[PDB]
């Protein structure tokens, strides 16, 4: 019988490469979304042309708030009440826009970059836990944490807290052997909204190729860091940016 | 005249020896706490003894909340109506206590750790900034995070999202010339509450003389940061840690 | 055709594990070594019994030296003559002992430690680059604990950290010419067959994951993994695997 | 007594800084130089008009080779033969120039860059060890070694080396009571063959005020680390960088 994921934002762009690759590899899956349930259905019906009862759409907002913990745990219930059974949780989910520092409310910023970014994957990483074979979980990072765009503090702030978890949640979990790993992207897919000549901006910045990541190449870091090949690794970030973080000013 | 400095959560400890270092080197301080109101006023009435009319005291819970940001405001705000000026920013004041992944409700475990460690620090950053010469933000950060202690996950979390904050702002201020460092204790003064005996075995660990940093060789680095000596120096953080986070498991 | 790959210090333990598994995965090998010659001999033995002729040998000293480039450009050509092309180097061959700031002159262990872990793989990299006539990479064996380092491992400590340096920069420069350049950390793999069982454990007790040591073939899975279709956009990135160690506080 | 201290390639630019405001802290210094004669003996005479018996020369190429640990040797013990004593050591000497992977041998390429910028601090380090109050070393390091120059490996590799070196002696030398710490120039005192519009073009990189770091600046952060207010600090680095190495490709 087959292994179960959860995939968090998994309706588009990379969390549905890695919802699609993990199926292909013979996962079932659940397909966490927010806002895009049309995107979220059509998938699953997509995989489950594919095989049979092997997903499931589950809604959720993953703002920070008194409830999020109840969220998480409710996401997790339901690969259980799905699958029976929860093997892998990807936290791809993410909000991402400018909050500078001198229209959203500054309380609602910080609740949506720091929620999705690393408060929700810290209640979905105890709730995985608690709930407990190839047991993992992988976090999306970002590779330019370090040198940052301007004006995204919050999501910076996110993204490292992030790394934290993944190391922390490393160590306290690698007795029961869960082993928490994460990807991080520099340019993979741009934003839907940005205009081409900005993406080409970005694209031509990368070392390797002058191209941004496909998210299949994403998701191929993340299928490796749960399969077997894996099996000692914990802690560690992938890097998958094509030299970008190399790159001086 | 004389600039002036706020130092978060310092009543004791190490933001106290950072509040009269700084008080000693001619700053005017408004001393902030929590729950320490005795040893705050003490503080501030010690200090004014020394020179009249330099010291303050401003009340104010640092965990997350949707009264956080004019919670935050306040801080800076008192800085102004005491002294009309604001030109260093300290953000010690830190929760710290572990949070098991299995295992306060998990709500209030992410608001006090993460609101003190870092969405505090985020949003009085902001309220710095907003209102603005040798200005710069000290953040006290901790040279352990990247070997963390078991089941302090949010803690961990939360130190980073300071790193973050550190390299964020230093970029984004940098054109105000405000500057944005860190300082990274290792084991400084312990849990008054920690055993004797716990204490000598983290003492043993530490490689240079096998002792806990004192609070004012960990104000001495907050006061380097702030010096004229670091004017080129901004987005560093420096370990203070007698050697500890070099030490193999 | 086949694709070729240079592994050094490949005649046992991870270096030979990384060899065998890219065989295993279709590749031509040359297998360097240093003193073990009889093991490097029979493992291309064993890997020619599989495949004809996919397997050599290349003997070379990896110490400093003015003779070093010289060495390392002939272990290059050896992929040349005998595969007719050098997809992959596997830059794992290392010298590891304590060099105490306070039975070898201190020049040799500069020359061994520095030479064998750090000069070596830029200079086979230099070679590898400039031979270059669809998927080109190099993974440079780095080591998970370099910033907790052993007690009087200064000389070792800094050939790793140097080969980090040289991951990214040859990461940078080559991604122009399509060559990936990526590292592999281990943590505690294969410790010495005469180590005490005692003291093996006291490593092992330390590892979060499993408190176990790596096989070698956990080791090379991530060599295999860098040198695959699956991490065509991944260079200059270095896979800790240490089932956790460096997470680990003293 | 005045405590002593030998700085390496000390006739000009950054040693030559670090040299005389060690001096005007009240050290004897050893000016280590290569090929600069004229101008370390310029200095020394600088140095002991103003305290006289304060100040010597000590020439010596810092190339790898079989005899550069008696090269090293030898500079430390002229810091014994004119002071009696030696106590601080500052490796600041470096060789600086592209090494293309794709009119020196290679030979003479890593003998150079490998020696000048790791092997000579290892010795030097070794031989200021055995011939042992405030005992430390500072190693002038590079603030942009992660996002490092294209065709400069050489260089990166000694310089990381040498982040190495800081951290194995500081841990093998605490018991000893010497500090060994770093300081990370961004871009500091631009190169003597450097044009106008090259050099505007590194300056307009720097978050901080867009110009590079005065020579004085770099040298305050070494007195800082030579200090009685750093006298927990070892194994750490402060970059000195203005925020160069925080800006995206
Ligand atoms: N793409 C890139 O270039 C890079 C990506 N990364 C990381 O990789 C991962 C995937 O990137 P990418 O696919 O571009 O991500 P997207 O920006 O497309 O976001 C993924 C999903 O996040 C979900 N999400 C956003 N806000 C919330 C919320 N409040 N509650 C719940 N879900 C929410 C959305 O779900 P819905 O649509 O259902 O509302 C969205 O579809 C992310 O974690 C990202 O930070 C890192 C660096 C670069
Ligand atoms: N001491 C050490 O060994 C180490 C210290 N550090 C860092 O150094 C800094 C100072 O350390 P140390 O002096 O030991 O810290 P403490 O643990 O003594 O905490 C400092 C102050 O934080 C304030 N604080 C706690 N919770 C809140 C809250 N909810 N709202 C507002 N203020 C709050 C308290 O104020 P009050 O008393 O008024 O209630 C407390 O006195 C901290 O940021 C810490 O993380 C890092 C590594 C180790
Ligand atoms: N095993 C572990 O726990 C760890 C391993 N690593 C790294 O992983 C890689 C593989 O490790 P492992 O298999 O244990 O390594 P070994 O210690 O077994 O050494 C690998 C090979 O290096 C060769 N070598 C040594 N000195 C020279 C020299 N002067 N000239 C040429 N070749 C030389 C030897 O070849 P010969 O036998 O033919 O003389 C040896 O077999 C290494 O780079 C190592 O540093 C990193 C962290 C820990
Ligand atoms: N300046 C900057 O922007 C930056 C500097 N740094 C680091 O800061 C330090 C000082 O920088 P800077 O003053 O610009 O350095 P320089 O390039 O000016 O070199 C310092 C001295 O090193 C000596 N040196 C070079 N080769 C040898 C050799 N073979 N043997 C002995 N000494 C030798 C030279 O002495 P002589 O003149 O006597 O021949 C030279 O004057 C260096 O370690 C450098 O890498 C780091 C990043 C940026
Ligand atoms: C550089 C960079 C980093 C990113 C990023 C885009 C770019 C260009 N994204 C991040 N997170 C999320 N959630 N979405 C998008 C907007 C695609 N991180
Ligand atoms: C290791 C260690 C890390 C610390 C730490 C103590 C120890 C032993 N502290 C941290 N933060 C806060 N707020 N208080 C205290 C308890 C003093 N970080
Ligand atoms: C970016 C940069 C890094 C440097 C650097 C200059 C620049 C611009 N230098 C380095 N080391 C030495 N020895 N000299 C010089 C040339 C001044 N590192």
């Amino acid at each position: 019988e087959a292994p179960a994921a959860v995939v968090t934002g998994a309706a588009k762009r990379i969390g549905r490469a890695i919802a699609v690759k993990l199926h292909q590899t013979g996962y079932r899956v659940v397909i966490h979304y927010h806002n895009s349930a049309e995107a979220a259905v059509s998938l699953a019906d997509e995989l489950n042309k594919e095989r049979s009862n092997t997903a499931v759409v589950c809604q959720a907002d993953l703002t920070n708030s008194n409830v999020l913990p109840a969220s998480c745990e409710e996401i997790i219930n339901s690969c259980f009440r799905a699958f029976g059974r929860c093997d892998v949780l990807v936290n791809n989910a993410s909000a991402f826009y400018p909050t500078p520092l001198v229209g959203k409310t500054v309380e609602t910023q910080v609740a949506e970059l720091i929620g999705t970014n690393a408060i929700a994957p810290f209640l979905l990483t105890m709730s995985f836990a608690q709930r407990q074979s190839n047991l993992s979980i992988v976090n999306l990072c970002d590779a330019m944490v370090d040198q940052p765009c301007m004006a995204f503090s919050l999501y910076n702030m996110g993204k490292h807290a992030l790394v934290g978890l993944t190391q922390s949640a490393a160590l306290e979990l690698a007795p029961y052997g869960i082993r928490v790993n994460g990807v991080a992207p520099g340019v993979s897919l741009l934003p839907v909204a940005m205009g081409e000549e900005e993406k080409d901006k970005w694209r031509r910045k990368v070392p390797l190729g002058r191209r941004e990541a496909s998210a299949e190449q994403i998701a191929d870091a993340v299928i490796f860091l749960v399969s077997g090949s894996a099996q000692y690794i914990t802690g560690s970030i992938i890097k998958v940016d094509g030299g970008l973080s190399l790159v001086h000013a």
